[PDB]
């Protein structure tokens, strides 16, 4: 009775392209931005927090209340790892793809870098999980100006304290720090999107951080789910207690282990899209570049 008709790349490829995948949504993290030069910022063996801000605790630099009293370490650090340039990768422009073929539901991403925007996906195709610098806002209740990333940018490298124009109140880049909520957006948007999904794209997830990583759970009994990571993620923890792709009872996860932009391409391939797939990315990677 399952949907796929087997357990294989091939067998997603099939289903996406018959009458019963019509809504596909995607789920990314840090393993979508890796190749664009983007390390994942919550791993501790990426060396981003390596290093005279004389913090309570170290942890207190993602922590609001801290930010809002100490806002100087935290914009000396977005300045040290501010990206050199902001290219999105195959994997972004796939998602591109599956928007102009009608088939992106929704975009869940625990991505910070603006690089789905970059690559064409706009703001009502995603659940920016963790927030992002693509906007930034005055902490004031009572003015919460919007300021674009071009102005937080120029304020990040002249190492000036961002300041509202209007009130002079601290502004603060639209990412959530410890402390703050998720987006109201993320539980509005998954209560009625779970409901309406043919297919779930899982990709550079190792699905560990919570409430993000209980998405998968919220699929229906029946809709497929494929992983598309370096390495295989989501089973049931054997300590506690998920993906099957392995068991004899598996029946709709599917495994696609290596490089997110290689799995991509591999799909693409699979399903006729490699030309354009291929002409979009050169086209914006070549407009990118050619910025002056
Ligand atoms: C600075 C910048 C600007 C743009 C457009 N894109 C990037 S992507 C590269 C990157 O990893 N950067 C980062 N900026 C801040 C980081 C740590 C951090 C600290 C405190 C609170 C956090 C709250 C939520 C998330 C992280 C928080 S990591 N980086
Ligand atoms: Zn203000």
């Amino acid at each position: 009775e399952r949907l796929l008709d087997e357990l294989t790349l091939e067998g997603v490829a099939r289903y996406m392209q018959s009458e019963r995948c019509r809504r596909v949504i995607c789920l990314v993290g840090a393993g979508i931005s890796t190749s664009a030069g983007i390390p994942d910022f919550r791993s501790p063996s990426t060396g981003l927090y390596d290093n005279k801000y004389h913090l309570p605790y170290p942890e207190a630099i993602f922590e609001i209340s801290y930010f809002k009293k100490h806002p100087e370490p935290f914009f000396a650090l977005a300045k040290e790892l501010y990206p050199g340039q902001f290219k999105p990768t195959i994997c972004h422009y796939f998602m591109r793809l599956l928007k102009d073929k009608g088939l992106l539901l929704r975009c869940y991403t625990q991505n910070i870098d603006t690089l789905e925007r970059i690559a064409g996906l706009e703001q009502e195709d995603l659940v920016e999980a963790h927030g992002t610098f693509y906007t930034s806002h005055c902490v004031s209740a009572s003015c919460r100006h919007e300021y674009p990333l071009s102005w937080m940018k120029e304020k990040i490298f002249s190492e000036v304290t961002p300041k509202c124009e209007d009130c002079q109140s601290l502004v603060k880049p639209d990412i959530v720090f410890f402390g703050e909520s998720l987006p109201a957006r993320f539980f509005s948007c998954m209560q009625s999107d779970f409901l309406k999904v043919d297919l779930l794209l899982v990709m550079g997830t190792s699905l560990q951080v919570q409430p993000f990583a209980s998405l998968i759970s919220k699929a229906p009994l029946s809709t497929p789910r494929l992983l598309i990571n370096k390495e295989k993620a989501g089973q049931s923890d054997p300590f506690l207690g998920g993906m099957d792709f392995d068991s004899k009872k598996a029946y709709r996860d599917v495994a696609w282990l290596g490089e997110c932009d290689q799995g991509c391409l591999a799909l693409a391939e699979l399903l006729g899209w490699k030309k354009e797939l291929e002409d979009l990315v050169r086209r914006e990677h070549a407009s990118i570049d050619a910025q002056s």
